[PDB]
This record gives C-alpha cells, sequence and structure tokens, in this order.
C-alpha cells in the first residue's frame, strides 16, 4: 500500500511521532511519503494514497490550537480527496491542557464531515513520544491490520 503522513509539529515531537510511524510502515514493505505540513498544498493531496496518517500537535489553553504549520491544509482539508480514503490521525499534547491531543479531535471531526474513512482511533501521545514508542510502533502495526 503506499501511505502517505503528514504532520505539524512546532517542537519535534509529533514529527518524531510521524518518522516512528513511517518506519515501522515502510519496514512492512508500505510505500510511504512522509511530509511535514508546511511543506504541502492541499489541492488533491491525498489522491493516489490508499491510507493517510495526520499528525498535529495541539496549542492553545481554553480553546483548540492546530499547530501553525497544519492550519492551511486543515483550513483547505475538503479539497484534498479524503472522501472515502482510509484515514488515520495522531498528535503530541500534554494530558494536564483542558484538551488533551484535541487538534486529533478536531481533525477527525472534520474527517468524518468530508467523508473519509477513520480506520482506527486517534494516537494521542501525552508528553515526550520517545518514551511512548511502543505506543507508537503498536498504533502503526493496528493501522496496518485495520486497512
Ligand atoms: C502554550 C502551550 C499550549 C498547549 N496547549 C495544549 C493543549 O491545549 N492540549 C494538549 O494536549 N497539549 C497542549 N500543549 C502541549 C503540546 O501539544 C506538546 O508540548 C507537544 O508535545 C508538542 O508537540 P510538537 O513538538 O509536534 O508541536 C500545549 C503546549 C504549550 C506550550
Amino acid at each position: 500500500p503506499k501511505a502517505l503522513i503528514v504532520y505539524g509539529s512546532t517542537t519535534g515531537n509529533t514529527e518524531y511521532t510521524a518518522e516512528t510511524i513511517a518506519r515501522e510502515l515502510a519496514d512492512a514493505g508500505y510505500e510511504v511519503d512522509s511530509r511535514d505540513a508546511a511543506s504541502v498544498e492541499a489541492g488533491g493531496l491525498f489522491e493516489g494514497f490508499d491510507l493517510v496518517l495526520l499528525g498535529c500537535s495541539t496549542w492553545g489553553d481554553d480553546s483548540i490550537e492546530l499547530q501553525d504549520d497544519f492550519i492551511p491544509l486543515f483550513d483547505s482539508l475538503e479539497e484534498t480527496g479524503a472522501q472515502g480514503r482510509k484515514v488515520a490521525c495522531f498528535g503530541c499534547g500534554a494530558s494536564s491542557y483542558e484538551y488533551f491531543c484535541g487538534a486529533v479531535d478536531a481533525i477527525e471531526e472534520k474527517l468524518k464531515n468530508l467523508g473519509a474513512e477513520i480506520v482506527q482511533d486517534g494516537l494521542r501521545i501525552d508528553g515526550d513520544p520517545r518514551a511512548a514508542r511502543d505506543d507508537i510502533v503498536g498504533w502503526a502495526h493496528d493501522v496496518r491490520g485495520a486497512i
């Protein structure tokens, strides 16, 4: 299968997460395209992908704010070709915040609204993602099993 991974990461945690996931899928034989949301154009971005994994860190305090680089893609998510697309979301956050990984929640709801096929529940990482490598690898393993 061909998987596209697009991540928004301010301090590199969601980015580490996306590389962990990319490696897990590549090891299994998938063709993987892992791109920073900052370098992507939304227009037909998901076309030709069997699977699309969207990663985004959560910002804000009393409001969910999406990682800055992910914002333009989320704002134009309806142009990506998500309808019928197998997708899944992951992201880094902090459980002490009101909306822990609320960015995963917002993106998943938009994907749902665009007719995307959410193959697995979102991966929500609390704190340093390197300390949750087992969960990341496990979630990537489950997503492959799920498509
Ligand atoms: C000012 C500020 C606001 C934050 N807001 C949230 C939040 O609302 N929910 C959450 O789960 N984490 C929140 N975080 C935690 C970050 O999402 C977390 O540090 C994450 O690991 C950063 O991932 P990144 O390096 O891929 O951008 C916040 C962090 C800061 C510093």
